[PDB]
């Protein structure tokens, strides 16, 4: 019942911060005279959930001493595992950045309803690299999930939609492959999440500042690295450094396909709490969705 009710907060935590991370960085993107460059934000939350992460390892270690020894002998003993990790942190320093150029381009709700196509790249990839198995009749649940949160889901500064949906395109396949990848390796052994997470974001803050120097490097030199930095782009940065410390402890519980269909059942529900809370209206395209939601939800969970 405390694992459960743990579980269930981690759910619905990340996929409410998943939320207003869109609107954040949507509104970040559009508003501002000095636009900021998304590739230090990026490389801050790197920076963010890895001292977290150091944070977290203490508290689950509990000692001094046993602290210094996990970091001697994980981190720094293994280097194998952290050439491993280097990989998804690569991935996901593309990812986050096209997360950033797509909202640039993009509204929240067109981003959020073609980002939903990650659900059957994240199933194409579990079923590939991670030795599970779907059948025909959980394939269809998987298309009938993205198919019901698509309906779910349903500026004066210059844009370009047609980039924008080119980095959602690069971000659906490198969230499947990302995530596949950290559940593998997080999954293959007996080490700490804390550990592999700390392993992935030190290759991740390395990648990221690399990266960061290799795209906007010769304008920060004559704007600033923290150029056009708010109260709103720490708040996105904030929330990006939770939200993906959240999205690990999901995948550690459930798994990348599940998340899916989990945080999708997390927004219809905290919709229909609102709907009968806040007076919240809804349109026929969420109650359609909805249903969808939750016959893939019973189509996908049934014994083979
Ligand atoms: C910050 C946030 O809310 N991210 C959500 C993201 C979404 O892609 C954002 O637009 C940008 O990442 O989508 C979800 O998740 P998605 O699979 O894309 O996860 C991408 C984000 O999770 C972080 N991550 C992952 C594993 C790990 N061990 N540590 C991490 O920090 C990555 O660094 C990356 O930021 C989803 O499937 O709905 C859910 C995530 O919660």
């Amino acid at each position: 019942n405390v694992s459960l009710f743990f579980k269930l907060y981690c759910l619905t935590v990340m996929t409410l911060v998943a939320a207003a991370y869109t609107v954040a960085l949507r509104y970040t993107r559009t508003t501002a005279e000095e636009l900021y460059f998304s590739t230090t934000a990026v490389c801050i939350t790197e920076v963010i959930k890895l001292l977290i992460s150091v944070g977290l390892l203490a508290k689950e270690t509990g000692s001094l001493g046993r602290f210094k020894a996990s970091l001697s002998e994980n981190v720094l003993g293994s280097p194998k595992e952290l050439a491993k990790l280097s990989v998804p942190s690569l991935v996901y320093a593309v990812q986050n950045n096209m997360a950033f150029l797509a909202l640039s381009n993009l509204d929240a709700a067109v981003y959020q309803v073609t980002y939903q196509l990650k659900i059957p790249c994240t199933a194409l990839c579990t079923v590939l690299m991670l030795n599970r198995t779907l059948s025909k009749l959980q394939w269809i649940s998987v298309f009938m999930l993205c198919g019901g949160v698509t309906l779910v889901q349903w500026v004066v500064v210059a844009q370009n939609p047609l980039l924008g949906f080119g980095a959602i395109a690069i971000a659906v396949l490198c969230s499947g492959f990302a995530g596949v990848y950290f559940e593998k390796v997080l999954k293959s052994s007996d080490t700490s999440l804390w550990v592999r997470n700390i392993q992935m974001y030190l290759s991740g803050i390395v990648v990221t500042l690399a990266g960061t120097y290799l795209s906007d490097g010769a304008e920060i030199q004559e704007k600033g690295f923290f150029y056009g930095y708010t109260y709103y782009v720490w708040f996105v940065i904030f929330l990006a450094s939770v939200g993906g410390l959240y999205t690990s402890v999901v995948v550690k519980y459930t798994d990348n396909i599940m998340k899916g269909f989990s945080a999708a059942a997390a927004i219809v529900l905290s919709t229909i709490a609102s709907v009968l809370l806040f007076g919240l209206q809804i349109t026929l395209s969420f109650a359609l969705g909805a249903l969808l939601v939750c016959v893939s939800i019973y189509l996908y969970g049934l014994p083979r």
